[PDB]
């Protein structure tokens, strides 16, 4: 089994990490931290380094990779958030895909009835289609990554399960996402604009001039996509029910400070994305949007896609500190 | 002009660089650093984060991207050096290929004939084929990285420049690299087996059975090709004279403890390489070496190419102390 191979070298070249089976699942080597929120997430292979290569200090406690592009079944979510537990609650952060939400719902579900306080952080950041090929709503891609970054410096601090829920929910409302491609992972010089990360058609084809312009229309449509109103589920753990709650994005403005996260989405050079962030700054500059930070390299995949993804995620003085403090994990590493 | 954006991008995106313009070179925002040795490498661009990716604090003072593929020009090597010259002489990390040489070559003389104490390594690290296309040797290839970040280290701390110079042609004896190609940056189930970085042919073509399979020719291509007694020519900055020396590189054997580089040459998807990893420490195990510490991911690309190479690089404790050393660079980051 490749996956099986796939993850026994993982393993093997972090030792931070500790590699279960039966079920499958990875979790930090020094895992269940006590006194902390444990946070977890996963979803299908094929998105290397999410979310495996954030589990570590600072970030995810754990996460549940299933097989290509599917979600991890529910016995591998409980068993997972069963070992990082560190008595002080444990967060669920679920890309919202039809998949993820139902395994994820259903493995909170057993949680709390095993005892567990848990809740869920839901992510539907891609601004390109509305009701996708395997999504009710909005698609949950790269901004996962920072909040993942960003509620794991939270919790790592000692915040309340409550306050790491309540900051994940008000980041997913201010992260705003799109991304192209220019080969699956099928059209010679066209673009699938708006493309998902498991393969899920975009808004439309259409020609590929320039990096530039397809920049300056990914741009473009995350400053006119970004107003948006919908239901997103959580799990209310004291009444031990889920609850509906009308969630509300603004569009970015001139004025918001933002974290810029260029992503490769698998085979674009690095060279080409440092064009794309110089183009980038340039709009940001135009719009009265100030970069305060950036991630620049492959951090949401889609195996061997050619293409590439830009994430704004508005920020104020408190998130930014959450993003300098340490995070120590294999993709992303960095000190006080 | 594409590079001048990319390089715009790479500038913007870190505060710790600074572009220079006239001729173009980057270095280190704080460089000058008085009294350390100054450390700098360059060659085409189409490799990054090499080598523009690896400036910063325990690593290079500066580097000289040129045109992709092709070596930068003498004054821009001249120019960087002279931008980071701390007054303990530069060091030169040249990766054997003909353009590279002799534009290093052109731009060591023009230094030392403005009185700045300099001198030179060579890096021919690949063992698939000698006198290539570009070469008279053995190309220089992903090894060149690791030898920046222990001679980084090295400098960093405080060693002499003949003491970095001594080190890093140490270290490039003991480093023995291999790549292979699926795909260019042509045959359909067949691989080129033993490519070069700039897309020059390898040993030959060959049909591409499964993943292990490749790794495993290609460890044992690393095993049995690790021999070799060659000249490379080095600045003696007293005498002022190109100083031919032979130098000996060992086979790799049972004993030998090893830092391992599984490296992307652009478009290999990162599971793909924990993949590899898995069968590369079955292997090493097996031969009797021992991998001590790894970096997996994008390394030293070449485009797009979609291909990976392993590097195994013989070190002792001195060396791996050298390894565990602070680095803050875009592509590299740890404080332990
Ligand atoms: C995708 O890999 C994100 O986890 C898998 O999602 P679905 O299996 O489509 O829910
Ligand atoms: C290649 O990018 C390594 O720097 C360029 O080498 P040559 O110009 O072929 O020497």
């Amino acid at each position: 089994d490749v996956l099986d191979e796939q993850l026994a070298g993982l393993a093997k070249a972090h030792p931070s990490l500790t590699l279960h089976q039966d079920p499958v699942y990875v979790t930090r080597a020094d895992a269940p931290v006590a006194g902390k929120v444990a946070l977890l997430s996963g979803g299908g292979s094929g998105h290397e380094p999410m979310h495996c290569g954030y589990i570590g200090q600072g970030m995810l406690s754990g996460a549940c990779p299933g097989e290509i592009f599917t979600s991890p079944t529910p016995d591998k979510i409980f068993e997972c958030a069963m070992q990082v537990d560190g008595g002080e609650g444990v967060l669920l952060i679920i890309k919202n895909y039809t998949g993820d939400i139902l395994n994820f719902e259903t493995a909170t579900e057993l949680l709390h009835d095993s005892g567990v306080k848990v809740t869920t952080v839901v992510i539907d950041d891609d601004v390109a289609v509305k009701d996708s090929l395997y999504t009710a709503g909005r698609r949950g891609v790269a901004n996962t990554v920072l909040i993942e970054k960003l509620v794991g410096a939270a919790a790592e601090r000692g915040d309340s399960l409550d306050a790491c829920a309540e900051l994940g929910r008000k980041l997913n409302n201010q992260g705003h996402s799109i991304g192209i491609a220019l080969g699956a992972c099928l059209a010679d010089n066209e673009m699938e604009f708006g493309v998902g990360i498991h393969g899920e058609p975009g808004i439309d084809r259409r020609p590929f001039s320039s990096l530039d312009q397809t920049v300056d229309e990914m741009f473009d449509t995350l400053l006119v996509n970004g107003s948006y109103h919908r239901t997103l589920r959580f799990w209310d753990y004291q009444q031990g029910s889920w609850q509906e709650e009308q969630q509300t994005k603004q569009p970015l403005q001139s004025g918001d400070r933002v974290i810029a996260l260029v992503n490769n989405l698998g085979a674009t050079p690095l060279s080409e994305l440092y064009g794309v962030y110089n183009r980038l700054t340039t709009r940001c500059q135009q719009a009265g949007l100030t970069i305060e930070r950036n991630l620049i390299g492959a951090y949401c995949t889609s195996l061997d896609m050619t293409g590439f993804s830009i994430t704004l995620l508005k920020v104020d003085d408190e998130t930014l500190a959450l993003w300098d403090a340490p995070v120590h994990t294999p993709a992303l590493n960095w000190g006080k």
